[PDB]
């Protein structure tokens, strides 16, 4: 699995 | 601001 | 702010 | 597993 | 700012 | 398993 | 600033 | 496991 | 500043 | 393992 979380303000 | 980010396998 | 982060496996 | 998370401000 | 990061395996 | 984690402000 | 950081296998 | 983990003000 | 780092095996 | 760990203000 290739799993990518990006969270951002 | 509340800034929350999660990732999860 | 409050920047909170989590990264699992 | 590749497990990327990133949060910003 | 509160600033917390957790990596985890 | 390959885990990145970044939290900034 | 309050900045916390773990990182754990 | 190559686990990294990265939190900055 | 309070800065606390934990990085364990 | 090769394990990172960087809290930085």
């Amino acid at each position: 699995a290739v799993v990518t979380g990006v969270t951002a303000v």
